[PDB]
């Protein structure tokens, strides 16, 4: 599991046998959270000024911002829904999978939230990672209603692996940090 630190709050088996968890943590444990693969919810430019981008360069120091300032050049700017990933040495993680994620209200900004999602399981099973967790996506000005989000990550994952052969993934966690949060994910969850 995860490991010390984090609770699974609630658990749900899919028709192939791949779990889904909700898990708690303090954001500062990030880096010993015992998972394959963080999702980083970005803009075009692989920014880290949001929560989760401060505390994923912080547990990972100058190899990690190195990784990422190449990243940007490498790769970037990433198009909507386009997720690339990082090593992440200094983690437990064996990996961060950035991902553009996009704005509330843009044309078919459900549907694009979705491929974003699928587009990040992809990228887990190209490196053949066994569990991947997402943290919350972010909130304000042009941001997805935590009940879309919800409802639309829940709904990907699913389709994702209908679609998928031979994926490696087991284990898809969701990290949260509010009770509200966690109370939508398990409404949405239970819409079984």
């Amino acid at each position: 599991g995860p490991g010390d630190g984090f609770t699974i709050l609630s658990s749900k088996s899919l028709v192939l046998g791949q779990k889904l968890s909700l898990t708690q943590s303090d954001i500062s444990h990030i880096g010993s959270m015992r998972v394959e693969g963080i999702v980083h919810p970005t803009t075009a430019e692989i920014d880290l000024k949001e929560d989760i981008g401060k505390a994923l360069e912080k547990a990972g120091g100058k190899e990690f911002l190195e990784t990422v300032k190449e990243l940007r050049k490498s790769q970037g700017p990433l198009e909507v829904a386009e997720a690339a990933v990082s090593q992440s040495s200094g983690l437990a993680a064996k990996f961060v999978i950035h991902c553009h994620i996009p704005q509330w209200g843009s044309d078919k900004c459900e549907e694009q939230l979705e491929e974003t999602i699928k587009n990040c399981l992809s990228a887990a099973e190209d490196k053949k990672l066994k569990s991947v967790a997402f943290p919350p996506f972010p909130s304000g000005r042009n941001c997805f209603p935590k009940q879309t989000a919800a409802q639309v990550t829940l709904k990907a994952i699913s389709a994702h692996f209908d679609d998928s052969s031979a994926s490696s993934l087991k284990n898809v966690y969701f990290l949260l940090f509010d009770s509200e949060s966690i109370g939508i994910y398990v409404q949405e969850m239970a819409k079984l």
